[PDB]
């Protein structure tokens, strides 16, 4: 119904500390409308349109919907909504959405993090322990991401952990008020020798905690 979840992924350390990741929780309300709110500018030209003020959207009181929206699909097997922990605190998210299994077996995967925290490895361990979990505990074949080519930190992170270019999908999101193209990245499980978290380590990105 939902392998690997709801789990506890991690831990690796990364120059900013030690990150892992962890199920969504109601208490997370403060730190998530704290950040949100104060990273907009950060935020907003990357994630999809909601066509909510921002502030309405990321008032403390938003988070219970939507946290209770995020465990139903959890549930139901159709996303793995993880909060990033940076020395278990938490400083941005990781999802994995749209889970299929059956002859698929494929989901995608999204993330952000604190603007105060970033250029310290914390998105790219937290997409590859966030992509080990999806190809060991949930079984799935294959992670795919969608990115806008102008995206040129998030491109460097899905680099790091050695996604493909698999498209160009013109005009796919409504993303900073218009259609965007964005990038389809992909990886399957028979891509990895080694984990990905390995790999980060051999790199020089990361060390086992």
């Amino acid at each position: 119904m939902h392998p690997g979840w709801p789990d506890t992924v991690g831990p690796l350390r990364v120059p900013a500390g030690v990150v892992g990741l962890r199920p969504v929780r109601m208490r997370d309300a403060a730190a998530w409308s704290r950040i949100r709110l104060a990273d907009q500018h950060h935020l907003e030209p990357w994630e999809p349109m909601t066509g909510m003020d921002w502030k309405v959207r990321h008032a403390v009181t938003s988070w219970p919907s939507i946290c209770s929206g995020l465990r139903a699909e959890a549930r139901h097997g159709r996303m793995l909504p993880f909060v990033i922990e940076l020395d278990g605190e938490f400083v941005g998210q990781l999802t994995i959405g749209n889970v299929t299994h059956g002859a698929l077996r494929s989901a995608w995967i999204g993330y952000w993090v604190a603007s105060s925290r970033t250029g310290g490895g914390i998105a790219t361990a937290a997409l590859a322990m966030g992509l080990d979990h999806c190809f060991t505990a949930v079984q799935l074949h294959r992670i795919e991401a969608t990115v806008r080519p102008e995206n040129t930190p998030s491109r460097a992170v899905l680099a790091h952990v050695g996604f493909r270019e698999e498209g160009l999908l013109k005009r796919y999101l409504e993303v900073d008020g218009a259609w965007r193209d964005h990038l389809l990245v992909a990886i399957t499980a028979e891509e990895l020798p080694q984990s990905a978290a390995h790999r980060l380590v051999a790199a020089g990105r990361a060390e086992w905690c």
